[PDB]
């Protein structure tokens, strides 16, 4: 069977079910998904660019774009001009949005740390490092 | 920084990147995302319900039956009734839709392979393990 072994396939599910699992609380605590995405990507981050943000939220430029206008709206987030080149918008979360979604950053490392306890630390430790390799290797 | 470690973005980011690369082939030979998805979840497999398919494939239950009434008119694929339960669609690949995939499923294998590569044996191999492990353990 092709499929039980491919690698996209295998990151694909686990990524989905994972996921979808604290979908359900961040939805329950009133936030979209690509808000949680946003705040979770911004929180204790140095203001990035819009390009970094759609990658690190695995969303495209464009909808990246429409949320932080509704988001700055809402001053969860704010657009700031780059030092010098100014084909850059850089981002950042506000300490309004922290506040909103500290408790929520709170229980999804407690899901992480439910969805990692099987398999010990250093499987865990394993993944982790394996994945921000593969990350750094393909990101253009 | 939060998003940095946090094993939902790290699987989301690197399930997009690596699947992103293989899409570009996957269209130049004339396939779709969700038509190469589906061939290759059911290359080499015995009959599945729509759901399991729904589960391999990552996409919504309403959404592969709208691509299978395309794909079952193209010849590509086959839904059949399951033998004991009637709430229950089976589907399968066709000869067809085999041999429309088998050189994409080459590439597709050539371009694991790259990906794989700089990790070595061992490490790659455990990190589909634990991919599969989670999997089934948050598959529902």
């Amino acid at each position: 069977r092709f499929v039980d072994d491919y690698l996209p396939a295998l990151l694909a599910q686990a990524s989905q079910l994972i996921a979808s699992e604290f979908h359900e609380v961040a939805r329950q605590h009133g936030f979209s998904v690509s808000e949680w995405a946003v705040m979770a990507s911004l929180a204790g981050s140095e203001p990035i660019s819009i390009g970094q943000l759609a990658q690190v939220t695995v969303t495209k430029q464009p909808t990246v774009t429409r949320l932080l206008d509704r988001m700055e709206a809402r001053g969860q987030v704010e657009r700031l001009p780059h030092e010098s080149d100014r084909r850059i918008t850089l981002v950042r979360i506000t300490r309004k949005g922290l506040k909103a979604v500290e408790h929520l950053m709170e229980l999804a490392r407690e899901h992480e740390r439910r969805v990692l306890e099987p398999f010990g630390l250093r499987r865990a430790e394993e993944l982790k490092q394996t994945l921000r390799q593969m990350i750094d290797l393909h990101v253009h």
